[PDB]
């Protein structure tokens, strides 16, 4: 199940639904790629 969808990311233990949602420092949350 893919996590994300613009909830709140921790940079050094990035837990979104990879390699479809990253992280997204600059927005602070879990973003698409797409």
């Amino acid at each position: 199940d893919c996590l994300g969808a613009f909830r709140k990311c921790i940079p050094d233990n990035d837990k979104c639904c990879r390699p479809n949602l990253v992280c997204s420092r600059l927005h602070r949350w879990c973003k698409y790629v797409f």
